[PDB]
């Protein structure tokens, strides 16, 4: 048994609701809250900006930190840093952004991470300012993760679509 709460099941390991991400890791200040992040972990919009404006921009600086020592991330890569107040561990994940022109195959790679974690809260990734389609990113979703995910998903009306077109 978990804390989540309100969510639709969609499989075995796959939960889905409508909810901002920060409100509901404020709420169950989860093991691991997923973020949307870019390769350079620069928090400026989306999941990220939010996540780390919720944070008092702790998140920004553990980032810039981070960035220094060890340069940045590979698309589809992860890393595990703070959750600071919003759950125990973030993990910093890239999706591929269609608005830059990198590889939606990259998509399954970015999923992988989250098998490393046995529960997770998380976004669809790719989806919103990344550009991809979220009904894909749900499907690369239930077809790689096998580790239990928690989905937040901030637009009721895309929520709604997302539920109804779910095979
Ligand atoms: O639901 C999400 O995953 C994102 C999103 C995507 C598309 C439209 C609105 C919000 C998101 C962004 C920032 C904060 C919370 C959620």
């Amino acid at each position: 048994v978990n804390s989540f709460s309100g969510y639709l099941k969609l499989t075995d390991n796959v939960y889905i609701k409508n909810a901002d991400i920060v409100e509901e890791a404020k709420k169950v200040k989860p093991t691991v809250v997923v973020n949307a992040a870019n390769v350079y972990l620069k928090h400026g919009g989306g999941v990220a900006g939010a996540l780390n404006k919720a944070t008092n921009n702790a998140m920004q600086v553990e980032s810039d930190d981070y960035i220094a020592t060890n340069g940045p991330l590979k698309v589809g890569g992860s890393c595990v840093l703070s959750g600071h107040n919003l759950a125990k561990h973030c993990l910093h994940v890239v999706g591929p952004n269609v608005n830059k022109g990198e590889d939606i195959q990259l998509l399954k790679s970015a999923y992988e991470n989250f098998n490393q974690h046995e529960v997770l809260l998380a976004p669809l990734l790719s989806a919103g300012i990344f550009g991809a389609d979220p009904i894909h990113s749900l499907r690369v979703c239930v077809d790689t993760v096998r580790t239990n995910v928690y989905l937040a998903v901030f637009d009721k009306n895309l929520y709604d679509k997302l539920v109804s077109s779910f095979l």
